[PDB]
Formats: C-alpha cells, sequence, structure tokens
C-alpha cells in the first residue's frame, strides 16, 4: 500500500519506523514538518501528536503501535508468543526511561536538573540491566534480530549524544548496536539519512 | 499453562492482567506482595519492576506486553490487523498519560500540587480527543470489546479519584464505563476483587 510518515526533521520517535521500512525493503513517503507548520497539522490529528502513518490514507498513531504493526508476520517480531512478549517487553522499558526525559517541563530550572539526574543516576542502572539481560547473547530475543534490538540501538544512539561515555563498562551493548548497524539495509540507511541531533 | 501474577496489593499496573484473565475465565495465582517483601523479589528480577507473570517457570515482564500476549489470539486483540494497531495506540495513549504523574515526588504538599495541575491542564485535552475518536460508536476499536476499553475503564476509576468531575462533560465516556463495567465476567471481578484505593 501507499505508505505515508509524518515526525519533525529529526530521527526521534519516527526512526524505529524508519528502521523498519529500510530493513524490510519498504517504499514510503518521509514527510518531514517544519516547526512552524506542525500547529495546522496538529489540529487535524486524533491525538495531536507525531509521528503517524497514513495507509492508504488511514491514520495510524503511537509510534510503537505502528512499529508493532509494520513488523508482524515478519521475521522482526519475535518466533514464537512468548518471544514476542519479550520483545515488547524490552521495547517498553527502553520507551519508559526515554519518556521519563521532561522535554515539556515549564521550569528550565527543574528541567535541566531532572535531565543530569537521569544521565548519571538513572541512565547506568538501566544499561547495566540491559548488559545483564543480553548476557552473552547474540541479539536481545531469540537467535535472530528483532525491532526490539533496532529499538535498543535508535534509543542508544541518543543518549550518547548526551552522555558518550554511556556503555564504556558494556561492551557487549556496544557490539549489538554495531551488529545492527552493520545490518545492509540498516547501514544504507543511516549514511543516507538526514543528519540531525535528534 | 500455569500463571502467577505478582504485584503489590492494588490494582495500579496489574489491573489490565486481571480483567483480562476474568473475562477469558483463566484461572491464575493473583500473588499480592506486601511493601516489605517487596526489595528481596526486586533483586531478583531482571528490570526490578512488577508486575512481572511468570507462566510455566519463565517470567514475564512489563504490564502492556504481558496484557497483549494474554490477548492474542482472543476475541480482545482487535478484528483486523489495522485495529490491532488501534488497540495498541489508545492504550499507549492512555498509559503514556498514567506515566506522567511524579508517584516519586518526596513533598507530599508539592505531589498533591503536580498532580492537581496535570488533572486540571492536561487531562481535559485527552479526555476531548478520546470523547471525539470515540464519537457515537459502542466501544473504542471495532463492534466488539477490547482490552483497550478495559483499559479506559481502568485507568479512568483512579483518575476519577483524584479528579471526581473528570468525565462531567463527556458523558460517552462514562456510558463506556458503565458497559466495561457491566460485562458479566468483569462485573464479577470488581465485586470480589480486593478493595484497595489504587
Ligand atoms: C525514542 C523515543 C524518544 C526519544 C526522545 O526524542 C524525541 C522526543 C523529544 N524531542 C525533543 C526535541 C525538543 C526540542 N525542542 N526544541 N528543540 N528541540 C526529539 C525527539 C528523547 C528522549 C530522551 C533523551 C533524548 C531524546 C528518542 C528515541
Ligand atoms: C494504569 C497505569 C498506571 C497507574 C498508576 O498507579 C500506579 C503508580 C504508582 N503506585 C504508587 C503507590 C505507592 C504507595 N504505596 N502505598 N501507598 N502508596 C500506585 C499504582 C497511576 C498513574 C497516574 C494517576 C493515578 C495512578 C494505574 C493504572
Ligand atoms: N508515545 C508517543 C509519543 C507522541 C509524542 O509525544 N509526540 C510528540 C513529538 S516526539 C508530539 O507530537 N508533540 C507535539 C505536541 O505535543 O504538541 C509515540 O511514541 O508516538
Ligand atoms: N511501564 C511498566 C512500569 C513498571 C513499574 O514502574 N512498576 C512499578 C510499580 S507500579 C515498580 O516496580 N516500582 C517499584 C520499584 O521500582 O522498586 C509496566 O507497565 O509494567
Ligand atoms: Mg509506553
Amino acid at each position: 500500500p501507499n505508505y505515508k510518515l509524518t515526525y519533525f526533521n529529526m530521527r526521534g520517535r519516527a526512526e524505529i519506523i524508519r528502521y523498519i521500512f529500510a530493513y524490510l525493503d519498504i517504499q514510503y513517503e518521509d514527510h518531514r514538518i517544519e516547526q512552524a507548520d506542525w500547529p495546522e497539522i496538529k489540529s487535524t490529528l486524533p491525538f495531536g501528536k507525531i509521528p503517524i502513518l497514513e495507509v492508504d490514507g488511514l491514520t495510524l498513531h503511537q509510534s510503537l503501535a505502528i512499529a508493532r504493526y509494520l513488523t508482524k508476520n515478519t521475521d522482526l517480531a519475535g518466533n514464537t508468543e512468548m518471544e514476542q512478549c519479550h520483545v515488547d517487553a524490552i521495547v517498553d522499558t527502553l520507551d519508559d526511561f526515554m519518556s521519563c526525559f521532561p522535554w515539556a517541563e515549564k521550569k528550565q530550572d527543574v528541567k535541566e536538573q531532572m535531565f543530569n539526574e537521569l544521565l548519571t543516576y538513572n541512565a547506568p542502572h538501566l544499561m547495566q540491566d540491559l548488559d545483564t539481560y543480553l548476557g552473552g547473547r547474540e541479539w536481545l530475543i531469540g537467535m535472530s534480530v528483532t525491532w526490539a534490538d533496532f529499538y535498543w540501538e535508535i534509543c542508544s544512539t541518543t543518549l550518547l549524544v548526551f552522555k558518550p561515555d554511556l556503555l564504556d563498562n558494556h561492551p557487549r551493548l556496544v557490539t549489538l548496536r554495531k551488529k545492527v548497524q552493520a545490518i545492509p539495509a540498516v547501514a544504507n540507511w543511516i549514511k543516507r539519512r538526514p543528519q540531525t541531533k535528534l
């Protein structure tokens, strides 16, 4: 079908969807809006948030709901219902953390303090839990790559911008990142995608 | 299989799982732990959070990941691939808001202030979007109840404790709550479950 992804000109929450389209070799319109155009767009969306994915004109929302929709019946989903649950759980654990950052905090005072606290205190704890969860395994779930591995690489890439030494004590997590980045379709997207901070 | 759900003695994040077990008429061990017994259990979990659901000796985590797992191949999941996406999206939209509340706040005074601001300044926009989304339909997604309807009833039940007039401008959302509460299996669970504040 005809796919149209709408988001800001950032990797952000739309990147997981972009990785899936690239991996599955699916053509889509990568619509990146300008902040000045958001207000009008927002008023037309059922829940006023992006990303959204239009499939033949029908609008879908929530980045992870869309990602799950696109990976169902593909080799990125998980090989059993239980493994699919593990994929979803890891994705939500990562998303829970990313969602904790108060980008909308009214007071720039508290906002700055919270970011530093999450990066210096919480981040290291999560990295340790993920490292232990992965153990000596090749991928986070099963014996093959899943979109949970994609989300790990995506989330860690942005966190590394704020805290470069995040994975100094976890080489196995770095290796996993490199494995995802080395996947042909993914590597090709990473090299051609717009270069943005977030 | 044999199911063992572990959570605190409260509805909270485990309630969606409990509703699903009730609706599907599935037996399970509803393990409710006292605060004092949490520390020693927490240290044994990969990510140190509850609820967790043990299925034939294997542990699953993340409430919504578990809920999705339990509804797969059942009438609660959504009738089409697209509708299953909408179910996931509505659930995440609700969970996104619930996750905004600062339960970790130290000052009880400040904590209540933040809760009241979220319920007064932010909740109204979400309630309006949900009402508009529902329109004059019987259920949020499709023509039959889904676990998204369950989650709406569960989330709104607790929010109403803090903001009694939350739905005074949205009778259609109240009607939906009543419909969920009237389903025999669900009604039975609501009447027999332990009475807790949250
Ligand atoms: C997966 C999930 C979430 C993220 C986060 O980045 C998103 C949401 C925040 N967004 C903020 C830019 C705000 C802004 N205002 N003016 N200029 N820039 C960018 C995209 C996220 C969460 C935690 C730490 C960093 C980034 C990324 C991936
Ligand atoms: C679905 C999603 C999230 C919730 C929230 O309730 C949880 C979060 C924190 N938990 C803290 C209680 C600690 C405590 N111990 N003894 N007394 N108090 C209770 C359950 C939630 C989020 C937003 C508003 C209200 C409730 C419920 C359902
Ligand atoms: N959990 C949702 C988050 C949706 C969200 O908050 N999107 C932000 C951009 S990253 C947005 O639309 N904010 C603009 C606004 O709230 O006005 C997802 O993963 O899609
Ligand atoms: N998004 C996760 C949240 C998990 C979570 O934060 N659980 C809380 C209880 S509601 C917990 O384990 N907190 C106790 C602690 O962190 O020690 C879910 O839905 O399962
Ligand atoms: Mg979430």
